[PDB]
């Protein structure tokens, strides 16, 4: 679980919103396992605007953070699961490291602020989904 909380938004996995998420909808994308909804509370997240290919995450089910270096976003192929069929997933980025299904919502950061969530992991790869290209985060 997790998920980045930036002005009015909240951004969290799409296979993880909850009904007062698809209640208050700002926009979602199944491509990107990505849903954004909207608060009465101000976020203070700072999203990155950059291209940046090292960060570091947050690894709840090791209860540590990682420095990774990532792949730039892409579509990568994604498995069968109960949330979705076998798939491209879009603006994915891949690293070497442990994660857990239970890891999805976990921060990606880099020296400019928010990169991504954890969104796919396994075999000790470890997928996010990037949010820098979302300008509209911001205004
Ligand atoms: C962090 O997730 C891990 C990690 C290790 C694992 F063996 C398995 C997973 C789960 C995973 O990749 N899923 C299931 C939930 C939806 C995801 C998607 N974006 O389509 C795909
Ligand atoms: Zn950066």
């Amino acid at each position: 679980s997790g998920a980045i909380y930036v002005g009015n938004y909240r951004v969290v996995n799409r296979h993880l919103a909850t009904h007062n998420d698809w209640a208050n909808l700002v926009w979602e994308d199944s491509s990107r396992d990505l849903l954004v909804s909207s608060t009465t509370a101000q976020g203070c997240d700072t999203i990155a605007r950059c291209d940046c290919q090292t960060g570091v995450y947050y690894c709840s089910s090791r209860r540590k953070h990682y420095p990774v270096s990532f792949s730039k976003p892409s579509l990568i192929f994604v498995e069968a699961s109960e949330y979705y069929p076998a798939r491209y997933q879009s603006h994915l980025m891949l690293a070497v490291g442990h994660s857990e299904p239970g890891d999805c919502g976990g921060i990606l950061r880099c020296q400019h602020g928010v990169v991504g969530i954890v969104s796919t992991g396994g075999n000790g790869l470890v997928g996010f989904a990037d949010v820098r290209d979302l300008l509209w985060l911001d205004e």
